[PDB]
């Protein structure tokens, strides 16, 4: 119905709003875009799903998302990817994985606050409707 695509494009409208606050922090630089293979060569064959915040405006924009829980998905394999990858007592390992921990949990800290329950509930219904 009409209603449920406005519902969706509700859900569209916060997730972007959402995306661009980590986006513009800067400690989440390093997960604003795909890694670049002429940088990191070997990336794309320890991590089978790249992702980051770029992609994520872009599935956005596709329609991909039709609950937070399938958004918050793909921020915990920007966190989970980053956590593999970069494994070792070395600081710059370190840094990026406290880092992917501080994207996760603001993300998830924001989404606690600003979405409400009922709102979140809707979508997971209309998309168990389809």
């Amino acid at each position: 119905s009409m209603q449920e695509e406005d519902t969706f494009r509700e859900l569209r409208i916060f997730l972007r709003n959402v995306t661009h606050r980590l986006a513009i922090d800067k400690r989440f630089r390093v997960f604003t875009k795909p890694v670049d293979p002429d940088e990191v060569p070997d990336y794309v064959t320890v991590i089978k799903q790249p992702m980051d915040l770029s992609s994520v405006i872009s599935k956005i924009d596709l329609h991909k998302y039709l609950t937070v829980k399938d958004y918050l998905r793909d921020i915990d394999l920007i966190c989970s990817n980053a956590l593999e990858y970069n494994p070792d007592r070395d600081p710059g390992d370190r840094l990026i994985r406290h880092r992917a921990c501080a994207l996760r949990d603001t993300a998830y800290a924001i989404i606690k606050e600003e979405l409400d329950e009922d709102f979140e509930q809707l979508c997971e219904e209309i998309q168990e409707s389809r």
